[PDB]
């Protein structure tokens, strides 16, 4: 396992988390050089693109890496001031904190009871760090990973709402070219990535 | 009146935690502003339906933009004691080409640092062990002994004071870097824009816990 590995990762991934992962990877494989770009471009000479599902027709070779379960939450202060929405249709009268890029719409798919609803777009940002802080700071309703916020849920700083209409889990994949189907550095990296996001101190985002 | 929407573009290398704290404070002061904040390294427009503000590192190179200096930092070259104990300490810039560097950069950034005794800087190359567009990852990898890194002496104050990072080549410093908020001249109505940029400086400069973030 050697050579160079150029990897694209959405801006919504935690840079702290990916840093810890790449450190452990390089410790195991000392002869690999890394070029990691946090970017929201739809992938430019990349060996691996990390992507959220669903995969597109251009994604001809891919590996499922992990899944996460989002949940809708707000702070108790927000719910005291604005009320607790009783059904998804009431989200239209509520402030939401949208995780998205410059063409992402303030629409959330809820239920399985399956429906798509809008909300007042108080903030749009492509940073989960900022989404979480703004939710804690009483600004409105946010979709957060149930694993990313277990402490805040346990201590009541975030409150789950509309639990009768759960969201579909999201899946994360690694996409790579069939030209590199035999590449040992790609396989080594994705194996290490899967082990971290499945059994580790890394299940925090 | 400060109200309506503000759209802000920010480099991917910029602290998301710092921006989150400042945006929370801004919206608590101005409850009628809706924010659209995008961390991006793409070229973005500053007119019409494009962005209202871009946060940009120096140098400024464009007329038709107005700029407000948000803060300035002094980068220094550092490595961990563990790195230096095994690879040796470079004595001159010429020796850096034999050393591992952790490069902060995007897809066209070269593995060079401009170093110089005085104002005149010269390109100094290193082995590109890592390139990444994240100061957080750069710092962690330097702390974990993977190579030499350019780091802000503010972001790394604690690690320098206690020895987990060690400055090198101190006789060939780098230029400071400067962080601006920029907006279009061809765009007037800068009530919300000026309110944001001046709140940024007022809150950043009075909160020590924020100054450590970059």
């Amino acid at each position: 396992v050697s050579g160079s590995l150029r990897i694209a990762i959405p801006v919504s991934f935690s840079q702290e988390l990916i840093a810890n992962l790449c450190s452990g990877f390089m410790r195991l494989y000392p002869n690999v050089e890394l070029d990691v770009q946090f970017t929201d471009n739809d992938i430019e000479g990349y060996d691996i693109a990390i992507k959220y599902g669903p995969l597109q027709s251009s994604d001809l070779v891919a590996r499922l890496l992990f899944e996460r379960q989002p949940i809708l939450v707000a702070s108790p202060g927000y719910l005291k001031t604005r009320g607790t929405p009783a059904t998804p249709k009431e989200l239209s009268d509520h402030s939401g904190i949208l995780l998205g890029t410059s063409r992402s719409a303030p629409i959330w798919p809820l239920g399985k009871r399956k429906t798509m609803v809008s909300f007042q777009r108080k903030v749009r940002v492509n940073s989960p760090i900022m989404v979480k802080q703004l939710a804690l700071d009483d600004f409105g309703i946010a979709m957060l990973s149930n694993s990313a916020c277990k402490t805040e849920l346990a201590n009541g700083q975030l409150v789950p709402i509309l639990q009768e209409w759960p969201m579909e889990p999201f899946k994360v994949y690694g996409v790579y070219s069939s030209r590199r189907q035999l590449a040992t550095n790609i396989s080594a990296f994705l194996d290490f990535f899967v082990k971290r996001f499945s059994s580790q101190e890394s299940l925090q985002s």
